[PDB]
């Protein structure tokens, strides 16, 4: 039940925890930052405030300011004017409490406080130059092939999906890009349920009872367009559990002339079905890369309802670290609020959540202890529009507050998937 | 800004496809050289008729919160009667709509109006799935007011009496729309959960004959 490894190596949480228990508080007006001291007895006479500017990850200005704070007092921070941004995206101020001395406690540099704001934001307008190259629709009984230069799309006429992609005769998917709605159940999800005895409440159990896990697809439509400058592809899926229909998902993927894949997803989820753990897609890999690249909220794994301490930023980790290592495994490694991903050669982009590894979603749930695992071949991706909140307030019955249950009934997510 | 903001076009482009003729569009709304809101749109029109558009609207991060985010028009045809299925049967908002029940409602066009002796907005109805005035249908989830006064008029004139009717019927219907609040009447009264802060919203409608 800790928050620390029985070797002393932190979980992801005790990072949650220490930004949450923070000494300053901060308030921002205009250009004022507020820095509040909970300390009840000590001046701040072993701390300064680092504040940074970036644009979309690219820093644009930064400082220092001394903290002189008195125990329960205020001190107030007035930034300079701070230089134009020339492009397009949203402006992010970082401030950090650093303790410069060493203490019998810490070391030198050590940061204790920290917190973020969105500033100026300004909104992409012009049009992005207009290419000339234009996609080639190639149609058979069995499979609609996309194909623009050397790249190739290949989507399944009987199942529905993107089942593969080609650059060249580098083949990209070992499983074909498919909905899900599940994950591998975390001890929240679990409780006290056991094969011999049966706790019907927990949501593992109501997701079971369901068929959550034993959904299979069923196609109801998978047509083919061909624009000025692109093709579309329209699919529809019902999954089913013994004749109740538990979720409609509408696609459409729309693969241009720069050699771009947008795709627009829209869910219908019945009122009367437990609230599903996460609303998104999922596909294995063929490559293996060594890094994982993203703008979004990090470093460590968080979650909607456990994502105050991450930040937004460029954050740049090997792939092992996108892993957290439960002795129980489960569901692990998410990201929130991510608007950029970058693996191997792929880029995605949008406004979504998601984990990378080399272990199945069955992998995790079927395997009782982490030594007993096995790298899979390729690399395994879920990308998320939306995911349910992991709980806590207890392990022994459901926590997950109300507004982190996904109990909207319809949803809409757009990714762009192409080359980097 | 947000009252003397104008539309500026930039895509409007045509495709014919197998069963279909799909329309997609995209404006900026600007005050002063700052962009504040970025509507983009889909027009689908199918063999039998049918209407379908796409709305995904991105709201500037750094602008006060709208007071809502959906479309009007002023039709030409005046009608007896209101018919919806949705939130009624009388007047409700996002934080005040409990008391309304979901059901199939049908109502003279004046009831769908509140005249409150300084006007304002009035008269919207939440949780919509149909709508039907005259031989027009609207389908999706949506919000709506549908009255013989414009926002204009509405927001022009001081006493309810000085208000006069217009040429046909003027229809808004929102995605989405903030709160009204009134814990106070003196300060912002609207709570966190009921502004329009997500910055980026979807929303669909299919419109038809019948
Ligand atoms: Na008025």
């Amino acid at each position: 039940n800790g928050l620390v490894f029985a070797d002393r190596t932190p979980h992801p949480a005790l990072t949650e925890a220490k930004h949450q228990q923070q000494f300053f508080q901060f308030r921002l007006s205009g250009q004022t930052i507020e820095v509040t001291s909970e300390y009840l007895f000590r001046h701040s006479d072993n701390e300064l405030l680092h504040w940074m500017v970036a644009l979309d990850g690219k820093p644009l200005a930064s400082g220092e300011v001394p903290l002189d704070v008195a125990p329960q007092g205020k001190q107030l921070i007035e930034l300079p004017e701070l230089p134009q941004p020339e492009s397009a995206g949203q402006l992010w101020l970082t401030v950090r409490v650093v303790q410069p001395n060493a203490t019998a406690w810490s070391e030198a540099g050590h940061i204790s406080a920290w917190q973020q704001w969105r500033l100026a934001e300004n909104l992409s307008v012009t049009l992005p130059a207009a290419s000339h190259a234009i996609p080639h629709l190639t149609t058979s009984e069995m499979d609609f092939c996309i194909e623009l230069g050397n790249k190739r799309w290949q989507f399944n006429r009987q199942s529905g999906f993107l089942s593969q992609m080609w650059i060249g005769d580098k083949k990209q998917l070992l499983t074909p890009l498919r909905d899900q709605f599940t994950r591998a159940p975390l001890d929240n999800d679990i409780g006290v349920s056991e094969a011999t005895r049966i706790d019907p409440n927990a949501w593992v159990e109501r997701w079971k009872a369901a068929g959550h896990y034993q959904a299979e697809a069923a196609l109801l439509q998978c047509t083919a367009d061909t624009l000025a400058d692109a093709v579309l592809i329209t699919t529809a899926h019902a999954w089913q559990h013994q004749g109740k229909t538990l979720f409609i998902s509408r696609k459409t993927y729309r693969i241009d002339g720069s050699g771009q894949m947008a795709i627009t997803v829209d869910v219908e989820v019945a009122s009367d079905t437990p609230h599903p753990a996460r609303i998104g897609l999922n596909c294995q890999l063929a490559q293996v890369a060594e890094r994982v690249n993203w703008l979004g909220l990090g470093p460590q794994e968080n979650y909607p309802d456990r994502l105050t301490a991450a930040c937004f930023d460029r954050w740049d980790l090997p792939l092992s670290d996108m892993y957290t290592p439960y002795v129980f495994p489960s569901e692990n490694g998410l990201r929130c609020g991510t608007r950029e991903l970058n693996y191997g050669p792929h880029q995605w982009r949008g406004d979504f959540q998601f984990n990378i590894s080399r272990y199945s979603q069955q992998q995790l749930m079927e395997t009782s202890h982490r030594h007993l695992l096995h790298a899979e071949e390729g690399t395994w991706l879920n990308i998320d529009g939306f995911h349910m909140g992991i709980g806590g307030d207890d392990s022994w019955s459901p926590s997950v507050s109300a507004e982190f249950q996904l109990s909207a009934g319809r949803y809409h997510y757009q990714l762009v998937w192409c080359q980097k």
